[PDB]
């Protein structure tokens, strides 16, 4: 509360050990149905069915331009791209199932480098 601060973790690496995961997450070999935004108007459905999109290049871009306020916002858009890679693919189709491979890459990387 007021004058009371608890203490709160260096938060000084962040940005770049974000961008390091992100580097990561690109050059998997299952990264390429996120590595662009989805062809909008060549996946039908697409753009009605997902509210949000969002993509690697996207994650980058707002990266760079320091539109991420925390950690923990980055994060959310990284699995925003899991999440709609589930609603709109099935579990065992080659789409589906990157996301599955990639979604749990990531949560690895991400305990591993923020989870002390
Ligand atoms: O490459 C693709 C194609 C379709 C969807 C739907 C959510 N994420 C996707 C990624």
């Amino acid at each position: 509360s007021m004058s009371v601060k608890k203490p709160k973790r260096d938060d000084s690496k962040d940005l770049a050990l974000c961008s390091m995961i992100l580097t990561e997450m690109e050059t998997h070999e299952d990264a390429w149905p996120f590595l662009l935004p989805v062809n909008l108007k060549l996946v039908p459905g697409y753009k009605k069915v997902i509210k949000k999109p969002m993509d690697f290049s996207t994650i980058r871009e707002k990266l760079s331009s320091g539109q991420y306020p925390n950690l923990e916002t980055f994060a959310l858009d990284v699995r925003l791209v899991f999440d709609n890679c589930e609603t709109f693919n099935e579990d065992d189709s080659d789409i589906g199932r990157a996301g599955h491979n990639m979604r749990k890459y990531f949560e690895k990387k991400w305990t591993d480098t923020f989870k002390v």
